[PDB]
């Protein structure tokens, strides 16, 4: 049973969310494991941004336990703009724990090195999730966002416990039960820093969506760069905290990490500035 | 100046927003001038919906003094459902106070009899609004929606404080500042109701979104139609409660009215069930 432990209010600098096992903080990167069902190919994905919402939260990297926290920039809270037809995410957003797009090479298909975070999922299901909840889903496929010159894979996956989720196994069924979806997350991905002063994005295999086998083949290199990494042989770790409470054969394992964390203190969401109501036409 | 009382909580079934002038309740549908500017045909808009929400709220015709309360379909809350690309209602949306859609008449224009309630607005601005809130607007367009086969035009507006109000004086100019929002509003209306399992609305005139001078035509024609139906001269008034506390020459004023509603008693917004969630793909 995973759980969360929320500490501030929603939309403030202090808001950090961190991922509870049976009652006991562990770190959302390192101590969620990749596979729910290994056999199957049934993974766990840490929900960071529900749909259709603005703030950009994250989970972060270089805090201990690498609780999920709202990105930052010049000082102040990130959110996205809204960029019409769409209204904040348009799915669930998070990552795959244990991931690593590795900083220090060049993946060869997309010919740029990984943007130095988790793998990045999109979940399509139709429920909303929370920040900070594990799901069990299944990948469809993967697009090959380069995100400001960087790789940054965005794999389409499905709850298991979504009502079409036994109907859809492969990329080419996203587009007969939700179609347009699939050219919205091309828009989207390509877009959405615009309204922020950054050039507009491109993406590898001329937006072509890879299936369940191209994406598995990525989630396991990035799953073994992963390895490279809490093992201690990474090239450069980039400073990247690798305290865990869960891999005991780990130079950095933990315990203790866990009782270090401060209890919840959740309280009521503050308001986001009305400026993020704007809709962008671009 | 025009404050709002709410009772209850949103999205329950005992929530009502009555709309104040200088603290006491007067009726949402009669006692708000059309106009705010005559002759710069800058009206006063009753807004029941914000933009990118879903509970159908609405200027209730039956109830003393009209306040805003939430739809109801067969015994349950009403909510629209979320048709992708969109997130609930894609425009703050509301009604002009002192106008009313002909039920007994059908009009020469979309061949059809009105729909039975004040003319409806789409304020396009960029800030959403909030439920009861009265607010000055400039007319732009009307679409000639035939909803369910009755007369229910759509007049697109700007709150004079957008910061485009200014460059926005036509139709025209919606297409300039907003591209797309006009096809959009268009499929909006046509589709929204399919979830539901209604059929599909068409648009007069091909769906040709009409002038701003054709508009006031509109807007006019509408606040005559009031006009009768207010003196007392209806052939049929439809039960719409018309009782008032500002035009003493009409029979059924009746200062008295606005004591009788009790004191604002707002409670947090109530949870709506998850199934809202939802995005069709229609
Ligand atoms: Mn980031
Ligand atoms: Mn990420
Ligand atoms: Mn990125
Ligand atoms: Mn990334
Ligand atoms: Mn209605
Ligand atoms: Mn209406
Ligand atoms: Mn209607
Ligand atoms: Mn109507």
């Amino acid at each position: 049973t995973y759980t969360t432990r929320q500490i501030g209010a929603k939309n403030t600098l202090e808001y950090k969310v961190y991922i509870e096992k049976d009652g006991k903080p562990v770190s959302a990167f390192h101590d969620i494991p990749l596979y729910a069902d290994k056999e199957n190919n049934i993974f766990n994905m840490v929900v960071e941004i529900p749909r259709w919402t603005n703030a950009k939260l994250e989970i972060t990297k270089e805090e201990t336990l690498n609780p999920i926290i709202q990105d930052t920039a010049k000082g102040k809270l990130r959110f996205v703009r809204n960029c019409f037809p769409h209204h904040g995410y348009i799915h669930n957003y998070g990552a795959f724990p244990q991931t690593w797009e590795d900083p220090n090479v060049s993946h060869p298909e997309t010919k740029a090195v990984g943007d130095n975070d988790p793998i990045d999922v999109l979940e399509i299901g139709e429920t909303i999730a929370y920040t900070g909840q594990v799901k069990q889903v299944k990948a469809l496929g993967i697009m090959a966002l380069l995100d400001e010159g960087e790789t940054d894979w965005k794999v389409i996956a499905i709850d298991i416990n979504d009502p079409l989720a036994p109907k859809l196994n492969d990329i080419e069924d996203v587009e007969k039960y939700f179609p347009g979806l699939l050219r919205a997350t091309n828009e989207w991905f390509r877009i959405y820093k615009i309204p922020d002063g950054k050039p507009e994005n491109q993406f590898a295999f001329s937006g072509e969506a890879k299936n369940k086998k191209y994406a598995l083949d990525i989630i396991k290199e990035t799953h073994d760069s992963w390895k490279q990494l809490i093992a201690g042989k990474s090239s450069d770790s980039k400073g990247i905290d690798l305290t865990n409470v869960t891999l005991p054969d780990t130079p950095t394992y933990s315990k203790a990490a866990s009782d270090a964390i401060p209890p919840a203190s959740p309280k009521a969401d503050a308001p986001i500035d009305k400026s993020i109501d704007k809709w962008f036409f671009i």
